[PDB]
């Protein structure tokens, strides 16, 4: 709430005071955050650029930058105007040192005194208006956020469908925040040139022409800090094709672990990431060679500059004698103008990006029923799609659209709805419920999806659920009701998903309802339920408009009207007899334990023997202007010395960040490796992924580099105030009450800019879900007509995004505010005492200037120190959660089929109830053992249980001779064959997905390839036993990967094979083509087939019945039928 409050609360953010102390005790939330003002609301910044783009473009890339300009310039000027003022009054340290220094070594400006007020006004005047310049232009650019996301959505509602879903979320991800940072760095265009300039004119008058020279090789060296900069970004993205090329291959490895690790594959993969993981670490030498040289050049340029000012002045020019007045005047001008000269880099870079995002901004924006003739046509201008498309549906009766597969059927129902442009015709037509062709879920509850933002009623929805026949299948999913379904319906299947489209379109109250192919992917028994039951005896019952178009011709019947579509055209529309008649420094200490002790030896030693090399050059320079050449040999050589080791501790951070972020995440790799499957299954997979996708992106590329700024600042600040409490020792006394209060001031931001910080993370995600939600179901919303319904809850997502963002800018000026206004309070101190110690005591006027020289650039470490420790404490959050996930478990480390079991006491977890007991049995070599049971009956663990992944097994099994305990995993998993239910191929070739172990041979790999009979497809890929496979994907069919699948276990070859319910997710010939293969080319070898299959097992040489925990085993399964009273078995089949 600044705009309420007055001049001096705004300035000094003292509004915010209480609410940092408040969020220092409890977190906080949507509620502690207040509404927005009005004047910065996403709906006034909207309404304000229509305004300005109406101004403009009533008298292109030209037009948004007018509007941006117009709309949001007020508001910029000031902020420049700020920006400008506090650059002039930042001009008040380096003029009033010349005039207090001079003073002590020879009208109330000529008192000593006198300028030590006016330095610490001006500094304390200056650092609120560089402030509210800040300020106002984040206040600003948040604002614009809010007016572009706007116009860019509502774009969104209006754009042809013919058209790209994932480049609308970029631009508002990516583009519209290069453009946001612009609106931050738009001041600095016109207060660099002001600050600099006025910056150089004074250094030829305080030092001489000396000084140009000094000031430029400053600026002369701003294009070669830019091009680096420009090398460093290249090879960043070079970096990002690798570790997304990483995550593809980790991902696979993830979510395919139990068939990697019941083959044995786990090391083989595992060595497959790392082959790209050390493509990548070579990709990421140069992000740190020009990371390296990045904080060479901002730390060796400044140095190097003041060597050829000061030599350059008393041996070339041999002017006026170098004064102490002089000298740190001149001193502190180079410390104000270093700022400004290489932040410019950054400031062309922003612009040039800003003027390329206007430019793809501006590319986007640029992009009953009855009818009377008619022709649409998806397309601008061309070959109409429909043609002679004349319809009249009746009002409240039912209307089938059936015709040719692609023939204008989806098309006629976006014909009537105002998607398609018409070449000609005449068209004549509230809201309709329109079930999509593509079904598309919202990403919330499916309570939520199925009401789509209308009031609920017990009732209805009752109805609704029972005629769509979903409930039963959420009742197997793993939540009972209001499950998350994310983006792209990954945790609901096809078929279901299909339903809740319809279900969708059901439940809503609307009097016209375009139901597009209800039973595209619903089975034949469920489709007569939904359409007997919702659309005759449901939405018929109503009275409502229904307009239904699939295939199934056996509905027909029942239904009023039906229409026949030809070659997009209604040849006819008619009756059914009409047609029918017509037709934590605990974590720190761990990332800096791995570097290595010569490392972190040499990392220690080189910072602080640099920063007593810093300062043993400023105290020469005070010793130096109270021989003359030998002053300068020295101060040549520290100078020198001081460049050297600005090189060696530039290259030591990023090296130690490389050996720490290539161990971290190789010592990370080989754990989760050797994890037990039950982790795998526990753990959600997200969990997992997202240690190696950020956690290891954060160590890569930001811990190294925040180290060096954190370590950098801090060791300043230790200089700057040694070096000002040695000239004036009395400053001790007061640096204990700045120690206390400069503690707290870093406690309470700590604690309120973490919480923020994740607030406004967690903001982002809806906003950018809502632009995905809303193109890839833009057809529906607008069939709804809930635009403006959709569109209002975008505006309280911008808005929760704003103020959680305006806030996180509103704490951190109140950080930098109190720490300048202590940094000013320094400067009074170190110039009062120190001028009170030169004119009474022995103080000499050299030293006065390298007290007040450090006193001015206080404010500044000081807020570096807080700033970058912030987010170090952030960012070690990544080290932090890698060590926890870095201890997880470890696991542990076929001539004959004779497999035996001991009790099999087998148990599916730790202190868990025991999946099966006292189960006894003993199949003869060459024998095809069967086994069958209710579903969760025990079943299922005996396949996991032969390949001792049930790490609870208190029994003893024996195969072939040896106990498959005692056997080391790695040898005993590899000599067993499997076939787990669901099949996944992993990428990569052929040769590299049947036996990667490369033992097999390229003959006998073809006979396995035929032996599936498969051969005639994988003969007619392209290569042949080399074609580049994708993990799933077309290239295989579902029943083509599951014979695959049989393939890969035949190359084994171990002599005992297992299969776990293959029948399932498989094609009813494709399991005849299994069982066949099965039976004939694994004739021996001792086939165990676990499947809920009656025919599977019936043929087998023996069945065995799976109770709670065991039942009849019984060896001929003839017998068994007769025994079981025609119940276990054959009342079941
Ligand atoms: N973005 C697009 N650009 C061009 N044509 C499009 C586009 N989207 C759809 N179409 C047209 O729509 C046709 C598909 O709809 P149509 O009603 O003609 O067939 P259908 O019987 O509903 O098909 P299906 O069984 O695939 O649902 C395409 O063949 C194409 O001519
Ligand atoms: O002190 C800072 O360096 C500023 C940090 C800051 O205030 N913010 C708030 C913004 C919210 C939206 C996204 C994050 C930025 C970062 C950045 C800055 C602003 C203006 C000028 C220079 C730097």
């Amino acid at each position: 709430l600044q705009p309420f409050v007055n001049l001096l609360s705004k300035g000094t953010y003292w509004w915010m005071n209480a609410f940092i102390k408040t969020a220092h005790k409890k977190p906080i939330d949507l509620r502690a955050i207040g509404k927005l003002p009005i004047a910065m609301r996403a709906l006034t910044n909207y309404q304000r650029l229509c305004v300005a783009f109406d101004a403009q473009a009533r008298k292109g890339a030209r037009a948004i930058w007018r509007a941006l300009c117009h709309a949001f310039g007020r508001r910029l000027i000031l902020s420049s105007t700020f920006r400008i003022l506090a650059d002039l009054l930042g001009f008040a340290g380096p003029l009033c040192i010349f005039g207090i220094v001079d003073h002590l070594g020879k009208e109330f400006l000529g008192n000593a005194y006198v300028l030590a007020v006016l330095l610490f006004l001006a500094l304390l005047l200056q650092r609120t208006f560089l402030q509210a310049s800040y300020y106002v232009a984040i206040e600003t650019g948040i604002n614009l956020r809010g007016a572009i996301q706007t116009k860019i959505y509502n774009k969104i509602m209006h754009l042809s469908t013919s058209n790209t879903a994932g480049q609308i979320c970029n631009l508002v991800a990516i583009d519209t925040n290069q453009l946001m940072w612009f609106f931050f760095l738009c001041p600095n265009l016109w207060a660099m040139p002001v600050q600099i300039i006025v910056g150089v004119i004074l250094l030829y008058y305080i030092l001489g022409v000396s000084a140009l020279i000094g000031a430029a090789v400053i600026i002369l060296l701003a294009p070669v800090q830019y091009f680096v900069a420009t090398k460093l970004s290249q090879a960043q993205r070079s970096t990002l094709e690798h570790s997304n090329e990483r995550l593809k291959q980790t991902n696979e490895m993830l979510r395919g672990m139990k068939l990697l690790k019941l083959y044995a594959w786990e090391s083989i993969f595992c060595s497959r990431v790392e082959v790209t993981r050390r493509k990548e670490m070579t990709s990421l030498r140069a992000f740190a060679v020009y990371t390296s040289i990045s904080i060479f050049m901002n730390t060796a340029i400044p140095i190097a500059a003041v060597l050829i000012t000061f030599v350059g002045h008393v041996s070339f020019f041999k002017e006026s004698d170098l004064s102490p007045s002089v000298a740190f005047a001149s001193l502190s001008l180079f410390h104000i103008l270093v700022t400004p000269l290489f932040l410019l880099s950054s400031v062309v870079r922003s612009t040039v990006k800003a003027l390329v995002s206007v430019q793809k901004l501006s590319e986007f924006l640029s992009s009953c029923v009855q009818i009377i003739g008619g022709f649409f046509t998806w397309t601008p201008d061309g070959i109409p799609t429909l043609s002679n498309i004349t319809i009249r549906i009746p009002r409240g009766q039912l209307t089938m659209i059936v015709g040719q597969v692609g023939c204008g059927k989806s098309s006629l129902l976006l014909a009537t709805l105002g998607e398609m442009q018409k070449v000609s015709g005449a068209v004549f037509w509230g809201p309709v419920a329109y079930a999509s062709q593509k079904p598309w879920l919202l990403n919330a509850t499916v309570e939520e999806n199925i009401t789509f933002e209308s009031p609920f009623n017990k009732q209805r929805y009752k109805m609704v659920i029972e005629a769509c026949s979903l409930q039963p299948d959420i009742d197997i999913l793993p939540h009972g009701d209001q499950t998350q379904i994310g983006e792209r319906g990954i945790n609901l299947s096809g078929g279901q998903r299909q339903r809740i489209s319809v279900a969708r379109a059901l439940y809503q109250q609307t009097n016209v309802v375009f139901l597009d192919d209800p039973f595209s992917a619903l089975d034949v028994h469920l489709s007569d339920h939904l359409m007997q039951a919702g659309i005759l005896e449901l939405l018929r019952d109503d009275k409502r408009t229904v307009v239904l178009v699939t295939h199934k011709l056996q509905y027909l019947p029942h239904a009023d009207w039906i229409i026949a579509m030809k070659d997009g055209t209604i040849q006819r529309e008619g009756t059914l007899k009409d047609f029918q008649r017509s037709e934590p420094w605990r974590a720190c200490t761990k990332y800096l334990s791995s570097a290595g002790i010569l490392l972190l030896s040499l990392l220690v030693f080189s910072q602080l023997l640099k920063h007593m090399v810093l300062v043993a050059i400023d105290y020469w320079l005070a010793k130096w202007t109270d021989d003359q050449s030998v002053y300068a040999m020295v101060f040549t050589l520290l100078c020198s010395l001081g460049i050297v080791l600005c090189l060696v501790t530039s290259v030591t951070v990023e090296w130690t960040g490389l050996k720490v972020a290539k161990r971290l995440h190789r010592s990370l790799l080989n754990r989760i490796i050797l994890a037990p499957m039950r982790f795998f299954e526990t753990t959600p997979l997200g969990s997992i992924l997202n240690r190696f996708s950020s956690d290891c992106n954060t160590i890569d590329q930001h811990i190294p580099s925040t180290l060096e700024c954190l370590s950098r600042s801090t060791l300043l600040c230790v200089s700057a105030l040694t070096v000002i409490s040695y000239v004036t020792p009395v400053f001790l006394v007061a640096l204990l009450p700045l120690a206390v209060v400069c503690y707290f001031i870093q406690k309470y931001f700590r604690v309120a800019s973490r919480d923020l910080q994740q607030l406004d993370d967690t903001t982002q995600l809806p906003l950018l879900s809502h632009f995905a939600e809303t193109v890839e179901g833009l057809t529906t919303i607008r069939a709804f007509r809930y635009e403006a319904r959709f569109q209002q809850k975008l505006l309280e997502y911008t808005d929760s995004n704003n103020i959680a963002s305006l806030f996180l800018t509103a704490a951190n000026r109140w950080l930098e505010v109190r720490m300048e206004y202590i940094g000013a309070c320094v400067v009074l101190i170190a110039a009062a005492t120190s001028i009170s110690n030169s004119l009474h005591r022995e103080l000499s006027a050299g030293l006065v200037g390298l007290g007040l020289t450090y006193a001015l650039m206080v404010s500044n470490y000081l807020n570096w120190m807080v700033r970058n420790l912030a987010d170090m404490e952030i960012q070690l959050g990544a080290v932090k959660r890698i060590h926890a996930l870095l201890k997880t478990e470890a696991e542990s480390y076929p001539d004959q089929g004779k497999i035996q079991i001991q009790n099999l006491s087998v148990r599916y977890d730790s202190s868990l109830k025991p999946v099966l007991k006292h189960v006894n049995a003993l199949i003869s070599p060459g024998q095809k053992i069967g086994i069958c049971g209710r579903t969760g009956s025990g079943k299922s663990s005996f396949s996991l249980a032969f390949f001792r992944m049930v790490d609870m097994f208190e029994g003893r099994i024996i195969i072939d001779g040896i106990d498959i305990a005692k056997l080391p995993l790695h040898t005993l998993r590899s000599r067993l064959s499997i076939i787990l239910q669901d099949p996944v191929l992993f990428s990569g070739t052929i040769r590299f997905n049947l036996d990667p172990e490369k033992k097999c041979s390229d003959s006998t790999l073809w006979e396995a390839l035929e032996i599936a009979q498969l051969k005639l497809v994988v003969k007619a890929l392209p290569g042949g036993l080399d074609a580049i496979i994708t993990e799933g994907g077309e290239n295989f069919s579902q029943g083509q990967r599951q014979l695959f699948c049989l393939a890969r276990a035949f190359v084994r070859k171990t002599s005992i094979f297992i299969m776990d319910e293959a029948t399932a997710s498989i094609d009813m010939a494709t399991e005849n083509i299994l069982q066949k293969v099965v039976m004939t080319a694994f004739a021996d070898r001792t086939v165990v087939t676990i499947a809920h299959r009656v025919h599977t097992i019936l043929s087998a040489d023996l069945v065995m019945v799976l109770k709670r925990g065991a039942i009849l085993e019984f060896d001929k399964p003839e017998t068994l039928l007769s025994q079981k009273d025609s119940v276990f078995a054959s009342f079941v089949r």
